[PDB]
């Protein structure tokens, strides 16, 4: 049994994670935090409050981040929550039960963190800039961390970011807050990094998409599958949660790394001889993760 | 039974128009056809034959459109029949089994109409272009129809249209294709216009999202909520208001007026009520309550 603190910025996949690791039986969620990266701060909030509702287990809060980005992601990818936060399936109930927390996202975490007996494992999907700004106010916090799981970065020539003032060799996450990457790469911390090449071999594809609406009897395969109506035709965060979840699913190699933090390289990851060590997924067993997360939406 | 033949643009709307013109008693649609307008043809041409497939009865056939428009429709708003295509209640049959037409749409609905012995209602969703195109090459047509039935337009002082080169006075089904307006116009047919201001008294409003996401129970109304869920709060439903109308007339009142329509120059699409031009019956005074427990009752349907 895992206790789990997961900080996710209100993607479909950050939503999609947030659903499926609360039907894992081997994690305990200790807490949930909202932070505005690529997402509407109140869609991403409401929704994950409905989920929490609709397929969660225990009482437990969400938490939003009052933390800003540097680089912010593109308004249309933003809009996705609207949609998630809108699902007849999610609305149903026609109230929302759990609560916001009365502390923003960095503090929430710092709270929870302390509270809870054991070290809990951080599960970031979004910018780490909440856990950035923990560690800088309460930095004991190390303490309790057994490791950070992190959606971020890429060690090829070309990321995901495609943007004036970039040279292209970042990726979102990291782009979005280079400083608070910075930071968390000094702590004394473990870092397990799903980057964008370690969801090489579990591409969505239509095959997957169209099995999951034969299943759609299932009421958490039908939710998954109106969830990726609105990116129609990779994972990451999804298999990020599941690394979580699962830690066979895939392999590890431990490089040393360093973080850019200005200029038109600012948020690129770089393996150094000099870097701190970095834990990075690859090799993901293809039938094996997709098999995992249909096992876990029919648990509803 | 009023015989219906449908052209829609595949916006979320158009789609659940479909959808529900299929539960409707009364109305028996002799054809369907989709304008890449407000959508990308591909996805609506699939949502639409899916549809059909799930929710509907005859077999019918949906024919595309190769007509083009003058001024397209924003990108972003286009992309929605892709969302309503991948959706699973769409997909869970694995297959789609009504077919595309053989003729592109304006062709489609002359052979359409001439087939069919009574007259048949046109039913116009997005842009007039495929009707212009139909009365251009076969204006016998007028004898076959009934009357038309159009989302189209508005007499307010502003539209929905804020667009380089426009003045913002007209509404974007007209502006689509304002020479297609003109030439509709001047055909002798009856026209029926539900106008952007024709809708004032039916919001589509949260509360009303709510109540039907309490009755997911039924796939209908499952269907209708995921399909506004992709056009969320941060609404008018001009088109299923349309469609409402020509399966239950007594929703509305109608006041005829006399029209003329801009063709060209920044006020283009540009609806203008002149005591000259020709008559047109303008909804107005929906019934909210009647409307909104109309669209529930045939979502109910199936
Ligand atoms: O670059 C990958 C990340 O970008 C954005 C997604 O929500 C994801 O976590
Ligand atoms: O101008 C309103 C129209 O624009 C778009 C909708 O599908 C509707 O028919
Ligand atoms: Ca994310
Ligand atoms: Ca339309």
């Amino acid at each position: 049994m895992k206790k789990v603190y997961f900080n996710h910025d209100g993607g479909v996949d950050d939503l999609v994670s947030l659903f499926l690791l609360l039907q894992m039986d081997n994690v305990e969620l200790t807490g949930v935090s909202v932070i505005p990266a690529d997402c509407y701060l109140e869609p991403a909030m409401s929704a994950s409050r409905k989920i929490i509702d609709r397929f969660g287990k225990n009482t437990i809060e969400v938490a939003a981040s009052n933390s800003r980005g540097k680089n912010p992601f593109p308004k249309d990818w933003r809009m996705h929550a609207f949609y998630v936060d809108a699902l007849p399936i999610l609305n149903e109930s026609g109230k929302v039960v759990t609560h916001v927390a009365a502390k923003p996202a960095h503090h929430h975490l710092i709270e929870t963190l302390l509270q809870t007996e054991e070290k809990t494992t951080l599960l970031f999907t979004g910018p780490l800039t909440d856990l950035a700004r923990a560690l800088y106010e309460a930095p004991i916090i190390e303490n309790k961390i057994k490791r950070l799981v992190w959606m971020g970065g890429t060690f090829r020539t070309a990321g995901n970011v495609h943007e004036p003032e970039h040279d292209g060799t970042a990726e979102w996450n990291s782009f979005w807050d280079p400083e608070a990457v910075a930071r968390v790469w000094e702590a004394n911390i473990e870092i397990d990094l799903i980057t964008l090449e370690s969801t090489n071999q579990v591409p969505l594809t239509i095959d997957i998409r169209e099995q999951w609406a034969k299943e759609r009897k299932y009421i958490g395969i039908d939710f998954l599958g109106q969830c990726y109506a609105i990116v129609p035709p990779y994972l990451w965060d999804v298999l990020t949660a599941a690394f979580v979840g699962k830690a066979d699913l895939a392999k590890v190699q431990t490089i040393n790394s360093i973080v850019h933090t200005y200029g038109p390289s600012q948020g690129r990851t770089v393996e150094t001889d000099d870097g701190r060590p970095v834990h990075v997924v690859y090799d993901v067993n293809h039938d094996r993760f997709f098999d995992y997360i249909t096992r876990l939406a029919k648990k509803v």
